[PDB]
């Protein structure tokens, strides 16, 4: 069924939030017993909120290699992408050795670091080009290069070093600064403006690591962007564009990290993304 078509008949019948749990209800559970273990309770920004087993991100050391990441492995659509918790104080360490170990390009941070007056996340990377940044317990070193600032995001170019082998990399940083303390944005123009920068970076590319998607717990704003992304790549593929199922594509990904998608509004938000999108993917 048309995704357009399906949209219009939830909106006229007002039954997001009846779609939205049956999702809810449909999605995989598998365990998730290292996020778990006593050790790692300061790794975790919320207590609900924890990477599977069979998926989560492993960093290469022998002392504890947990951090609160998720591989999601779209086998059709051939992307792969990491999504992660914003960084607490005590992981802006792993979260650097993370990005340095998986080979990624890019970094996509969709939230601020202070909103609704608390801090979602730590000031993981500088604000100054003569201010670097060194990371003791795992042996890195970040610089700001340059910052373009426009009216819906930021891009950022850092500089990482693995002070262990003086081998240096460019991390490409794109920042969403404009998603509102509440509720989704009301047009979708300027975050798939936002989605089709990266695109043009390479970050996204096969010929790099998976790219690093955050917000403040990896699932929400996190799980938008994963989804838009996914669905307008298989419309392109496929010679039946209108085949996609966002509520399929959404569940196969809910395999690979819990909670995609926090509420009714980013789910129908996430279906709006796809329908403009889409008017581009089909040759305008
Ligand atoms: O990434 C870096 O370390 C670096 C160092 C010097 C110059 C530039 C640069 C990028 C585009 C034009 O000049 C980048």
């Amino acid at each position: 069924m048309e995704m357009e078509k399906e949209f219009e008949q939830i909106d006229k019948s007002g039954s997001w939030a009846a779609i939205y749990q049956d999702i809810r209800h449909e999605a995989s559970d598998f365990p998730s017993r290292v996020a778990k273990l006593p050790k790692n309770k300061n790794r975790n920004r919320y207590r609900d909120v924890s990477p599977f087993d069979h998926s989560r991100i492993k960093l290469h050391q022998e002392d504890n290699d947990y951090i609160n990441a998720s591989l999601i492995k779209m086998e059709e659509a051939q992307r792969s992408y990491i999504l992660t918790q914003g960084p607490l104080p005590n992981t802006v360490g792993h979260f650097w050795e993370m990005v340095w170990e998986q080979k990624s390009r890019g970094v996509v941070m969709l939230n601020r670091v202070m909103e609704k007056g608390s801090l979602k996340c730590a000031q993981y990377w500088p604000q100054k080009e003569e201010k670097e940044m060194i990371f003791e317990d795992t042996n890195l070193k970040l610089t700001l290069i340059s910052e373009d600032i426009k009216s819906y995001y930021t891009v950022r170019q850092l500089e990482l070093e693995n002070l262990t082998t003086q081998e240096t990399r460019e991390i490409l940083h794109f920042h969403y600064t404009t998603w509102p303390d509440f509720g989704v944005p009301e047009s979708p123009a300027s975050f798939l403006n936002f989605l089709f920068k990266v695109r043009e970076s390479g970050s996204l590319s096969p010929e790099h690591g998976p790219v690093v998607v955050h917000c403040s717990a990896g699932i929400g704003r996190s799980g938008t962007f994963c989804l838009a992304d996914t669905c307008l790549l298989l419309m392109d593929k496929r010679k039946d564009p209108s085949s996609v199922d966002i509520k399929k594509v959404l569940l196969e990904m809910r395999k690979f990290r819990m909670g995609l998608i926090q509420t009714a509004d980013q789910l129908r938000f996430s279906y709006l993304a796809v329908i403009e999108g889409a008017k581009f993917i089909m040759g305008d």
